[PDB]
């Protein structure tokens, strides 16, 4: 933000000076030059320009502000791309040109490409009227609502108040153990309320979670480092107490190669020193051993600022939401798979996953944004038939999408494809299926259990089983979906279903291929995998 100053006796740069110390209050823009010194030639280049000036010599700007008139009134002036701007005029009604000099500068400004970011405004000699409320509007036009350099806080969600940087504070009305009690797997049903917030969501978008670490895992490191936890520390200017920057600002939770390095070379740990400049040993060594054991296992003093620079910012976690609002109304419902493990019996967990599933209680707060999938969604058809694979967690948005069809009374045949280990502890949410079957919402319904007889079974054995009537659907405009594991099972359902298409579409495998993705570019073939 660039004020330029134009003044004969101070009246205009009192002004002027009166808005370097709003700004200054506000964002971290504020400069203060007087014309006479501000070097014009480079004006193009500036993001922010406030001009405030009074007016001499029948309509002629102040001395000081002459050149910079005439390089703007001249044949040579320069043509502005990137450049926000706003005017105070200073004057005397009496005279024949009031305010000629700030007409002159807005008019020219806008004419040579800069953006007005308010309408000019005129005074006579009792100016601080309305100089008192022209500098408001525009430290509130010059904050976030029309940035530059400064702070931005710029984000994107339908029409709402409510984005990643200035997320919904919502409330957790349930968190429910949804796998029975001899599963290898802890999944929560979560249902958050969403209060008269407003906030909107449709079938395929995911919920952008904020989180906190564990009080108990920031302990565990503090303490390993031999530090104590209210340190000091600078994290995004402002000074915090270590543990609540680690709770609240830092990844804890994952370890990267790159982390491996710098701490390796940062305390010249002879256990870690070898996996130096080796990018899959480090990789290797960072998605075995989680940050704190990595310290426990090579002890060394760190200050706090070294732990802190250490670290990556703490971001949210995204889960496919799994209701609708047409039947859950003013609730976001998630099906959370808790990410547990060990390490030499220390109990790990994921940061946001554990912080939902233990550390919320019951009404207790958590700030929720919603990311848009328009790359996932139902047919605009109620009639399209909908093929829907999505195992494990990845069974989320077709609990929405089924939500949603039954309450539109959608006729549209729907098919299931779902996979888990066992059949009596991993049926996640098998009561409203048989629920849904019973209705006529759910058409058909293949279950494949991996760990209940001697052989694996997955989802793309029962696509390959259902080769036949699958390609009928497709045939028909069905749309097919796959949510869940990107790594593997999105990969195996992908290659059944070329599969599927080869042998019962009669074209080789090339073909299969364009075929599908001739579905995707018709969205008739869509994915959500992670
Ligand atoms: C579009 C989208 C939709 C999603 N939908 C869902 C959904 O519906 N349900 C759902 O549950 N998730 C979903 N996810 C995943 C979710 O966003 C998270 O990534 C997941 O919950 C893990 O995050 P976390 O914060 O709990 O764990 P993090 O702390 O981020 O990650 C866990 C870490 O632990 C490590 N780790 C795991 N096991 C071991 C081990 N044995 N030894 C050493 N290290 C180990 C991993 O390497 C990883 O570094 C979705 C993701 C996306 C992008
Ligand atoms: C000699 C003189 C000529 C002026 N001519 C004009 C004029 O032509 N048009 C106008 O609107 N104001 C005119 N003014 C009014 C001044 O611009 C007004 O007093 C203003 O507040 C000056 O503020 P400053 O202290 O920043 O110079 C004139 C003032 C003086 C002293």
């Amino acid at each position: 933000i660039t004020i330029i100053s134009a003044s004969q006796t101070g009246n205009a740069r009192r002004v002027a000076e009166a808005l370097r110390d709003d700004l200054l209050a506000a964002k971290l823009n504020v400069k203060l030059v007087n014309a006479g010194d501000y070097k014009f030639k480079q004006i193009a280049s500036e993001k922010l320009l406030i001009v405030v000036t009074s007016t001499q010599g029948e309509g002629e700007p102040p001395e000081e502000a002459v050149a910079l008139h005439k390089f703007l009134f001249s044949k040579k002036a320069p043509k502005l791309e990137n450049t926000a701007f706003a005017v105070f005029s200073l004057g005397d009604s009496s005279y024949e040109f009031f305010c000629q000099s700030g007409k002159d500068f807005d008019s020219k400004l806008a004419e040579l490409g800069g953006e007005r970011l308010l309408d000019r405004v005129d005074a006579d000699v009792e100016y601080q009227a309305a100089a008192s409320e022209w500098r408001a509007r525009v430290v509130d036009a010059l904050k976030s609502r029309a940035p530059v350099v400064a702070t931005g806080a710029v984000n994107e969600i339908h029409t709402s108040p409510y984005s990643k940087d200035a997320p919904l504070v919502a409330s957790l009305s349930v968190n429910q153990k949804i796998t029975g009690r001899n599963s290898e797997k802890d999944v929560r049903h979560i249902e958050i309320d969403l209060g008269d917030s407003g906030l909107r969501y449709q079938p395929g978008d995911a919920l952008g979670v904020w989180y906190q670490n564990d009080p108990a895992l920031v302990k565990e490191l503090v303490e390993l480092l031999w530090l104590k936890g209210d340190e000091p520390v600078t994290v995004e200017g402002k000074t915090l107490p270590l543990n609540e920057a680690l709770q609240w600002h830092f990844e804890l939770t994952v370890n990267t190669a790159n982390i491996v390095e710098n701490y390796a070379t940062l305390t010249r740990s002879e256990t870690l020193l070898p996996l130096v400049g080796d990018k899959a040993k480090l990789q290797h060594y960072a998605a075995t051993t989680p940050i704190v054991d990595m310290v426990r296992f090579s002890p060394a003093q760190l200050d706090a600022e070294a732990l802190i620079n250490l670290l990556r910012p703490l971001t949210p976690r995204l889960y496919s939401i799994a209701s609708s609002q047409a039947e859950v109304e003013n609730e976001v419902h998630v099906t959370v798979g808790v990410v547990r493990y060990d390490v030499e019996g220390r109990a790990r967990a994921g940061g946001a996953s554990s912080f939902l599933a233990d550390r919320v209680e019951e009404e207790g707060e958590v700030r929720v944004f919603i990311e848009h999938n328009d790359n996932f969604r139902l047919p605009a058809n109620p009639e399209t038939p909908v093929i829907m694979i999505g195992p494990g967690t990845g069974i989320a948005p077709f609990r929405a999408f089924m939500q949603q069809r039954a309450a539109d009374e959608a006729p549209g045949k729907n098919w299931l494809f779902f996979g888990n280990p066992h059949f009596t502890e991993d049926f996640l949410y098998q009561v409203e299926w048989q629920r849904y079957v019973k209705e006529g919402v759910l058409t058909r319904i293949d279950l494949a259990w991996s760990r209940d007889q001697k052989e694996k079974v997955y989802v793309q054995d029962k696509l390959r089983e259902q080769g036949a009537e699958l390609w009928r659907w497709i045939n028909d405009g069905a749309h097919i979906y796959v949510c869940g594991d990107a790594n593997r099972m999105a990969k195996d359902v992908e290659q059944a279903l070329l599969e599927v298409i080869a042998e019962f579409g009669g074209m080789d495998t090339e073909a299969a291929d364009e075929f599908l993705s001739e579905l995707r570019v018709e969205r008739r073939y869509q994915r959500d995998v992670y």
